[PDB]
């Protein structure tokens, strides 16, 4: 039972949504979480298609930068005016999903509002400071951003170079920006948006929040010691405003700075947060989440290239009179559904790591954690992966559109500038796949001193070393890849042992075995990336579901054990190997007839998208030549451009010389 | 190092002291001459001297229309200035000079030069070149190659566009008969181009000959306006190549001369005789062209990727290494020498494999002047499979170099992203990736099958190592792994041909047979191309004289040939240990250290200016941080303090949050 089916819809389409051998609403429900929210998400889509003013003022493409600040800005002022008729406000699951279809992803000013200033808010600043401020910014009466990364700064939190000196006299901090380094860089909604900030800077006590009122609440007029700005156009988010901060001794109040764990006292004293990195904390909520999020990103991807898959129709196999549907080809199955299967994989994964930091956020307000230092690494790599591997996946989604996925009708490049820079932001990507190797070796660091009592359930299997081996029903697979993991995990540890048992400084140690260590963070991700897809998988009641779902994790686990055959051939045989390799193969073939009905089921409504191609209705050539013919450089037949130079260099090429 | 100046960055100059070769030494090498690299270097100087060719504003603020404009801007200037500057029918200088100063984003001109121009060479009469291939050169008209259809790109064999012989009045009548048949995405087709090379499928009182060329006037040469039967238009904005305008054709019963059907290897004469061309095939020369110089070119947008991330990564100091004062510098790192040095080999590799396949291709275009054409199929699909894996690898490459700068990287002031844009473009014109592994493929399974027939001295010398046994293997010194590079591929070029050979002895029908071992063919294609770029690789080093250049190309080429050979230890593991995977995964870091000190000299060798380069974070001088702060502040969304969407939007918004109800 396809949902997707309307009437008017291309056949081409239609009969591959009549081979939908599941329920998409039930699927739906599935892959958002809940029955209940998975029928919100329609209610708000159907109640946001009945608002005219909610629509894109054109085709998105079309737009210029300054255009592109404007429609958000137009975008987002609108919407929340209407937000509290479409949505619970504080229901962060409606939000997204109300903004990432109205809004879209290309950035807006409250952005980074809600992805970091409220957040921090929630879970640094003190219950007096909330009621000064947390509910002001869920009402959107002020906007806010996280100011942390500097011109010169941005992986290295310990050497940042703004400053917040206390003035016991007048019970002050005073802020400053020395260097042009120290320059705050890359905040969104810093630049143009914002009249608030959060700044992060030295206190020497090490990073620490400061509330910044940047800009005149009625003038938007920037206060005296305030330099502010845009940093330029980038790779992609340019709706959104990211800015640099300049700071002359600027004073704020005692009572600016966050102190929900450290204090600073009237008469200076400071008593110490009650330990870890507790301020870190916003950083890990992103984390978290974007296994979720850039699952959905390639969920979108996906979608266009599948549905656009399902009606190019180029090349014969069989039967010379008509050509088949690309999707038919097996390259384009391989170059799509393993990608497919993969964002299933990171949403499910996303909702394990979601619960878990929200979890481990009451942890945190009772005196634990090291549950904390467990989450920080696990998260750590794992926005690494799935980013990298999401951006991959994307880009063969717009490859696999032949000629036109280039095209902006697609969008699909879109999808990719936005997600790729989760390889970026919260974290370097290497450096973060680093950090999880400090928890493996430490979770390795401990053969010689036992404790392997003392490991948390997630590097369990890494105090074990029962090989084996074996794949005939899955959880094998998952055994091998735990052997995986584990062996690179020593390895790895052993040689940066190795290089400490024969006298190079241990940092010099550390970095001489740098990619052997972020080599063991990704088989150590991807083995979590997959039991979790499995724990998912085998909750669910519909059969039919668990069927289709099963085929997809089918795929997954073959696919990736493939992809790491160079790790997976200590303990594998090349006979076995080409077991998981006609599997592969066999699993392609499964999904197939599902294919559509599968991105279907993500019931990403046509305004969120923003894709010619991958419009649900599947009149692609009629509405790509429409789309074509109304873009603007076809507002005239004979360009202003060509009558200027183009005319006079031909008139004037003619004449000239034969040299 | 030659690119040492006054000024310069000490944080770069201390590089760049470290230089162990000669830069102007390395250039000649680059660009295949001592000659031609001083004119590179002669041109930039000459072309400094004339301010109008500088762009009008930093690129990445341009609007799309504003883009064209300045396409068309520094194109009409740049044609003027062109009979001074270089030796105008001396394409290694043009590309140059229009790499440097109008950039890769496009112009008017593009495809005129990259496939009008070579078409009317390869497949129009000396008649018909009389009457406009010297008229192209000079740039009288603008052209394309009006091929793909918006329903029709990678299959020639149905495009839908028709060319009907009209014997009564000797004309051929072209016709798009529906809207997929309308061509799409020729540069220069919408806006640009006054005349075309429209691909048609040829039919003579009901006879289908296939695809041929035919050329069509589209606008007036006065006016610019479109002629009766013409409809033509842009397509959008586009991923990248925005300053060029990719369009759409429209033709209805637009009637052409005969004589405007390309003949030269074929003919229509005026009763309707037609007259076979020798190979059948002889038509794709154009494409053919592309593809074999496309390792050169996405060997130099890699190189330009590098020379941003590696001076970048020179500059640029975060955390701490044992001295804990002063941070490092990030280039220091391994992760970092791991994420940049090898896409600089493949950058050096590349492009010397480029050298090869350009200079056969212009030569085995002479053997298609007279008599035999069997180094053509063995062209084709040598640069069928070089283009896809290399377009493919230099994506990766060069997504790397932006995320090196990390946060910096994402910004438009490093231009990595425009680069990325531009050249990904490569895994699909010119022959979607797949498809073009599919056709090696397929010379790779008649290469094969042709073994157990006993016809292997039909094999050229790029096949030959197929029908030959390596079985011993080992490394110690390079020539072994060649030889571990000629097993993997011969491994799984049987491999795949014994499985598609099974399925057809199963009895499914050859199509479907060869549909199911798509992949494992596209693998077996990988893996021979792969060992071909590393051969190229090898004949260009082991031949030069100057040792120090010998010496840290021989760095480069141990980096490149361990990096590869681990990237691909899946399939190298039928004929390797475990131990010695230990050994390549230690050489692999060993050449990382030892290329580590040449790094910025390695790319200041490429002699880009910042004229091309147009990045902040890879500016020759290296001042970075500085520049970086007076490029944002003058970006346009700074024009003002107070934007007008915030007083229009964002304050009555807010005023209204604070008094709305609880
Ligand atoms: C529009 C929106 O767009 C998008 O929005 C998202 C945009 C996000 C906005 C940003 O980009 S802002 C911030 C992102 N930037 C970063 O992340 C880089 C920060 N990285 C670091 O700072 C370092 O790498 C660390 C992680 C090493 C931190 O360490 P240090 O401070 O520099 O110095 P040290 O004192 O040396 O720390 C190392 C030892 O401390 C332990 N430790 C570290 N972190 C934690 C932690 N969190 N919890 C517990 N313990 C920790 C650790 O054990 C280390 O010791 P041991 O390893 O030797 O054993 C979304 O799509 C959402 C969408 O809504
Ligand atoms: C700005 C600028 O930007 C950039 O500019 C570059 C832009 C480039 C402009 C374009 O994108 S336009 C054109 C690009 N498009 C393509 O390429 C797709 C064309 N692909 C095809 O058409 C098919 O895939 C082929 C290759 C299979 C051709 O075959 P069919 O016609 O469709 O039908 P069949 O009759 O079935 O052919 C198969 C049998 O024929 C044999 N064969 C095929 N090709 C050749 C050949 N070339 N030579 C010799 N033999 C050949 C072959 O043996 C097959 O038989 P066996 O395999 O079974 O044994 C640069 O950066 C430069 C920069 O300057
Ligand atoms: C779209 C986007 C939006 C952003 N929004 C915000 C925001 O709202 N607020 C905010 O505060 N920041 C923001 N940022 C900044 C971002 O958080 C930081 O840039 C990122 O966390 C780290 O980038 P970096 O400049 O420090 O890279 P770098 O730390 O300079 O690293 C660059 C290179 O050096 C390597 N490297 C650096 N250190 C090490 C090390 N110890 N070990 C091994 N390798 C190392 C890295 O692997 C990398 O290859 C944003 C960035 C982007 C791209
Ligand atoms: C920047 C850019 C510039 C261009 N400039 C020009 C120009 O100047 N002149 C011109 O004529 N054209 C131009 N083109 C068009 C280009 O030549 C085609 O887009 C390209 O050849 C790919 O063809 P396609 O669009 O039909 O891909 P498709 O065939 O539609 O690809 C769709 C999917 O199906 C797969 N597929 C298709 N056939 C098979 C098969 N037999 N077996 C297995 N898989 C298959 C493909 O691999 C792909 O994954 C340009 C395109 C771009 C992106
Ligand atoms: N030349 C290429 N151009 C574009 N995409 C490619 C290319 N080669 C591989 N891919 C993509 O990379 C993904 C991985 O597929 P595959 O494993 O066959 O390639 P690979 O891993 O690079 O090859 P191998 O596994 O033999 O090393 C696929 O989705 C495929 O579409
Ligand atoms: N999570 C990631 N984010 C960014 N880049 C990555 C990531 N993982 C791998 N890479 C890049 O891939 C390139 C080579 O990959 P790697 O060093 O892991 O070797 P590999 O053996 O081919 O991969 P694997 O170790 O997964 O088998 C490097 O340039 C590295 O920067
Ligand atoms: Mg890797
Ligand atoms: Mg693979």
């Amino acid at each position: 039972a396809n949902r997707s089916i309307r009437d008017g819809d291309n056949p081409e389409l239609l009969e591959e949504r009549r081979m939908a051998t599941f329920d998409t609403d039930k699927m739906a429900a599935v892959i958002y979480g809940s029955e209940e929210f998975a029928r919100r998400r329609r209610e708000i889509t159907d109640a946001v298609s009945k608002i005219p003013e909610l629509a894109d003022i054109k085709p998105y493409p079309f737009l210029t930068r300054e255009e592109k600040v404007t429609e958000g800005t137009r975008k987002i002022s609108i919407l929340t005016k209407y937000l509290n008729q479409l949505i619970d406000r504080d229901n962060e699951e409606e939000s997204l999903h109300l903004h990432r279809e109205v809004i879209g992803y290309e950035g807006h000013p409250f952005a980074l509002h809600d992805a970091l200033f409220i957040p921090t808010l929630q879970s640094q600043a003190s219950d007096e400071q909330q009621e000064k401020w947390l509910e002001r910014a869920r009402r959107r009466e002020i906007i806010g951003c996280y100011a942390q990364t500097e011109l010169g700064h941005g992986s290295n939190l310990r050497n940042l170079e703004t400053t917040a000196v206390y003035d016991i006299a007048s019970q002050e901090f005073v802020l400053h920006t020395p260097t042009t380094t120290a320059l705050k860089w890359w905040p969104g909604a810093l630049g143009k948006s914002c009249n608030y900030a959060l700044v992060v800077a030295e206190l020497n006590y090490g990073p620490h929040f400061f509330m910044v009122q940047l800009r005149d609440e009625k003038t938007h007029i920037p206060l005296k010691g305030v330099t502010v700005g845009d940093i330029g156009p980038k790779m992609n988010f340019n709706a959104a405003d990211n800015g640099y901060l300049g700071l002359n001794n600027l004073r704020v109040p005692r009572t600016n700075l966050l102190m929900r764990h450290c204090k600073v006292e009237a008469d200076g004293t400071y008593v110490k947060p009650p330990h870890a990195k507790i301020g870190y904390s916003g950083m890990v909520k992103i984390r978290s989440q974007m296994a979720m999020e850039q699952g959905l990103f390639l969920a979108h991807a996906l979608t266009i290239a599948a549905r656009y898959s399902a009606v190019r129709r180029q090349g014969h196999l069989d039967d010379k009179q008509v050509e088949v549907k690309v999707l038919d080809y097996q390259t384009q199955q391989h170059r799509l559904f393993p990608s497919l299967a993969r964002a299933y994989a990171f949403i499910f994964t996303g909702f394990e790591t979601i619960h878990l930091y929200s979890q481990l956020l009451k942890d945190v307000d009772m005196g634990n954690t090291s549950g904390m230092a467990d989450l920080h690494a696990l998260t750590s790599g794992l926005k690494s992966v799935v980013a990298h591997e999401t951006g991959e996946g994307i880009e063969q989604a717009r490859m696999a559109c032949g000629g036109h996925g280039y095209s902006m009708a697609s969008y699909i490049s879109v999808v990719y500038g936005i997600a790729i820079g989760g390889c970026t932001y919260a974290g370097e990507n290497m450096v973060m796949l680093l950090q999880l190797a400090r928890y493996l070796v430490k979770s390795v660091e401990l053969i010689k001193a036992g404790k392997a009592k003392k490991l948390g359930p997630v590097a369990s299997y890494l105090a074990d070393k029962s090989d084996e081996t074996d794949l005939t029903s899955l959880n094998g697979y998952v055994k091998m890849f735990e052997n995986m993991a584990r062996r690179q995990a020593w390895k790895a540890t052993e040689k940066f042992l190795k290089l400490m048992e024969s006298g190079e400084s241990r940092e010099v140690a550390w970095n001489k075995s740098a990619v052997e260590l972020t080599r063991a963070s990704r088989l150590h991700t991807r083995l979590f990336i997959i039991e979790a897809f499995m724990r998912r998988v085998s909750r669910i009641e519909d059969i039919p579901v668990k069927e289709v779902l099963t085929d997809l994790l089918h795929l997954h686990v073959n696919y990736e054990l493939l992809d790491v055959a160079t790790y997976a051939l200590e303990f594998m045989s090349f006979t076995q190997l080409d077991y998981v390799r006609d599997q592969l193969y066999l699993y392609l073939e499964k999904i197939r007839p599902n294919a559509v009905s599968l991105v279907d089921s993500f019931q990403i409504s046509d305004m969120q998208l923003r894709s010619v191609l991958g419009r649900r209705d599947g009149h692609v050539y009629e509405n790509l030549f429409k789309w074509a013919k109304s873009s603007p450089l076809n507002n005239a037949d004979v360009l202003p451009s060509v009558e200027k130079y183009l005319k006079p260099m031909m008139e004037k090429a003619k004449l000239a010389a034969a040299h």
